[PDB]
């Protein structure tokens, strides 16, 4: 729990999420309600997310006998297993620990809201903008670019929390695509997980692992049984992979330097030969 | 002017060719014409390539009157100079010191033939099959194995040829890629020059250089006035390059022990920053 408590960072958080006065606020983690009262005065409504009750029962306790204390909604709990509310725009300042589950529940959240304004730890951050191959980049910036547009926008300095975290922070823009490329994310992420995994091996090194093989033979066959689609007696995963690898120009490349188009022609491939990743 | 004269050594690299029938094969410094006339037995069309008028007249003066002069077809001249025809497989035994230009000459050659058993020194033919870091490896390892599979094949002592080399020599053959990578030659050569002066020294050493700067520098600056992107007063090249060789994480690595998807990682990093060698 490391409380930002720099005015002018705070300030300059809310100035970056571009707030109007209809919308609805998500804040995720509003710790002593710092950022929570600010925004209480330039928003409808603020939903706060607070796992721990007695920092909720102190930010009601704030917000008490002033008169923006009716735009306060505290959401108490795991913001991972709420079912989230409308909102417009998000800030969130939440623990590391929690950092990438709660990057993929905003790409997936519906309906669509306008932008997320977060704090994370400075690596965290520089991964979600990492170009191909990057020594940061990974499945975290690749699905994150995938289905929004992120941008970092300001180093924080560890003196500017009470207490200090050990790292360095960064404040990121999380805007969604809206519509989202027509591209099934189950599907994707499978296959974004199995090439990364060890995203410096050649994806034909990847897809040889006994685990990958196993279960692409088991979901290919109950393809197969819905497609009424033969499969040989002689049948080969191995060679049916490799042969998608081989045809997509992919079986020599690695993960590591492969942008979005690559990924998206790779699962075509894929899914053209009755290979659908879960 | 060596002439292998060894009979067991020419059967070993005809043999190591792997003849079809169907096959054109260009063979380059026939000289008296040992290999060319056990050549035109198994393939369909021997195209000989030999600068020397004496020996090109010697040559015909052999196949004269036997039943397979016909299918020789003898190329006079600088073989560097020769506009080269369809061929499916090469054999060549060239002077030493046009091995270079001979090798990068076949590797542009299209349409792309199968194989090349070539004989060149001993060092030359260490350095085309030398891996990262190997003693030996170098530029010329890597700028021919970014476009072919290479493989040493055997030793030829001195004492086969006549008149004898100075040095001991060495059979390897040539597969060209098919398809290559597609990378700009000239642009990837200066990447490769730059890092292999100083081979045993790091990256950000290399990078160091003025000329070098200057010169990277001097292609920003183009990329920007082809983009119009506005460089700030303040503009430092040396740190636009750490930036990369840090974000690629190449700052401490050298060029004796990357591997060829090392500097196309490397190129693409500086490539997509607006950064070119060429
Ligand atoms: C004080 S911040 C720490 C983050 C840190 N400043 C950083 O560099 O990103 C953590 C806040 O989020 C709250 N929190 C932690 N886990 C949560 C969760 N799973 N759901 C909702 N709130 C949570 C904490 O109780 C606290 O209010
Ligand atoms: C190159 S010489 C000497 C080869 C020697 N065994 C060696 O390893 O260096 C063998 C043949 O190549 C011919 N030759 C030399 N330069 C040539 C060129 N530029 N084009 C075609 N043939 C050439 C010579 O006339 C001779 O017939």
């Amino acid at each position: 729990q490391h409380i930002l408590k720099n005015p002018l960072i705070i300030n300059s958080i809310i100035d970056k999420a571009a707030l109007r006065p209809t919308d609805v606020v998500l804040e995720v983690g509003p710790g002593t309600g710092n950022m929570t009262v600010k925004l209480l005065e330039k928003a409808k409504k603020v939903v706060a997310c607070e796992l721990d009750p007695r920092l909720v029962a102190e930010l009601h306790k704030r917000v008490q006998g002033t008169p923006v204390a009716s735009k306060l909604q505290v959401l108490v709990g795991d913001v991972l297993k709420t079912d989230l509310p409308f909102f417009d725009t998000c800030v969130a300042n939440l623990p590391y620990q929690i950092s990438s589950p709660f990057v993929f529940k905003l790409l997936l959240h519906r309906p669509f809201f306008r932008c997320a304004i977060l704090m994370f730890q400075r690596e965290f951050a520089l991964r979600l903008v990492a170009k191909p191959g990057d020594k940061l980049y990974c499945r975290l910036s690749i699905n994150t670019q995938l289905l929004a547009r992120v941008d970092h926008l300001m180093k924080v300095g560890k003196n500017n929390f009470r207490p200090p975290p050990k790292v360095e922070s960064s404040v990121v823009r999380i805007e969604p695509k809206n519509p989202p490329p027509p591209i099934n994310f189950q599907e994707w992420d499978g296959l974004v997980r199995i090439t990364f995994v060890r995203k410096n091996k050649t994806l034909s090194a990847a897809f040889k692992s006994s685990a990958v093989q196993q279960l692409l033979e088991k979901n290919y066959r109950i393809h197969c049984s819905v497609h009424n689609i033969i499969i040989p007696e002689d049948f080969s995963i191995a060679d049916k992979i490799q042969q998608i690898l081989t045809s997509t120009g992919f079986s020599d490349k690695r993960a590591r330097s492969m942008d979005i188009d690559d990924f998206i022609r790779l699962l075509h491939g894929f899914n053209a030969e009755g290979i659908h990743f879960s």
